[PDB]
């Protein structure tokens, strides 16, 4: 019972208190959930049904014998709603002896990974076993643009922006956008491509740009899964994703325990099922770094 | 076994059981008696 | 997580 710094004159008495709740790392969760059309869906698909054209008006004369007008054709596009599956092994012996409530706990865990993990499907995704992001959607050059296809404008100079003048190729990318679409439309951008952005100025050097992190009063998702400033990369893209993005899935997210098959462990296999690509092509566009 | 924080854990064993038969035979004795002594004599041998 | 033999899991 003397002094508490030696551990054998009375230092195995003070038994430090652990934490409440084992804490963690905290990666971005800026997951494009958040500006996208949710739709919970118990199906294997989800199937949006869009118009790509609109109708006709006549403006009837008082003595016209007004004839047939267009009725537009309508699209649909299925969402394939892929399965997100994670399983860690865990102990029996840890889970028996680890006063901390280790299955929620690797449920919360696991959970933020599916979130995390969608995330970069949802941007840049390939078609096989995962959403098919909107990266990844045949992209053709703005002002010649069709149904079937992504519009981008272009800078300039091959891995930058344009020398002469700069903040005009983001400047037309959002007048570039359409009238409505900019009422609730949003940049996505990584970490590092809003760094070069904050970090142009003008010829005096004050950098020329005025929490969201808001652009030119709209706002930007700082996502981490879009390229950065390459030769031809889209590192900038802009639009009204909630009508663009359609993210199909379902709200829980479903855990069995496999006692059974690593027998010393328990081998919580955790799967939510989540799909979904573009479901309106003119409600993106691109910033390309070609020319 | 005990068991390792990280291990297989095979299948250990289980008891080979045996089957011992016990035969039962019989035990059987037959003695002679003549059927003169068994009426002449005074002795019950057919009980003794 | 896995195993309470090695500490770091």
């Amino acid at each position: 019972a003397l002094n508490s710094a030696v551990a054998a004159e009375g230092g195995y008495l003070v038994d430090p208190q652990t934490s409440e709740t084992i804490r963690g790392v905290l990666r971005s969760t800026a997951s494009l959930r958040q500006i996208a059309s949710v739709v919970n869906v118990e199906a294997t698909s989800f199937d949006v049904l869009v118009d790509k054209t609109d109708m006709g008006s006549g403006w009837a004369s008082e003595t016209a014998a007004l004839s047939e007008t267009a009725t537009p054709q309508i699209d649909r596009i299925t969402i394939p709603l892929h399965e997100l599956a994670a399983m860690p092994k865990a102990s029996q012996r840890l889970l028996d002896d680890s006063a901390f409530d280790i299955e929620t706990w690797l449920a919360n865990r696991i959970a933020d990974k599916f979130a995390r993990a969608e995330a970069a499907a949802f941007i840049s995704g390939d078609g096989v076993d995962k959403p098919t992001g909107f990266l990844t959607k045949t992209k053709v050059a703005n002002g010649a643009w069709a149904w079937g296809s992504l519009g981008y404008v272009a800078t300039g100079a091959a891995g930058d922006f344009a020398a002469v003048n700069a903040s005009d190729a983001v400047v037309d990318l959002v007048y570039a956008l359409g009238a409505e679409y900019r009422a609730n439309a949003s940049f996505v951008m990584n970490s590092k491509t809003a760094g070069a952005v904050r970090k142009m100025k003008d010829a005096d050097g004050r950098f020329l740009w005025a929490e969201p992190a808001r652009l030119m009063g709209y706002p930007v998702l700082i996502a981490e899964d879009m390229p950065d400033i390459a030769a031809n990369a889209y590192a900038i893209a802009f639009g009204d994703f909630g009508n663009g993005y359609t993210i199909a899935e379902r709200p829980d997210l479903r855990v069995l325990r496999d006692p059974f098959s690593a027998k010393p462990h328990v081998l919580f296999y955790a799967s939510k099922r989540v799909g979904g690509d573009v479901s309106d092509f003119a409600a993106i566009k691109l910033l390309k770094f070609a020319a």
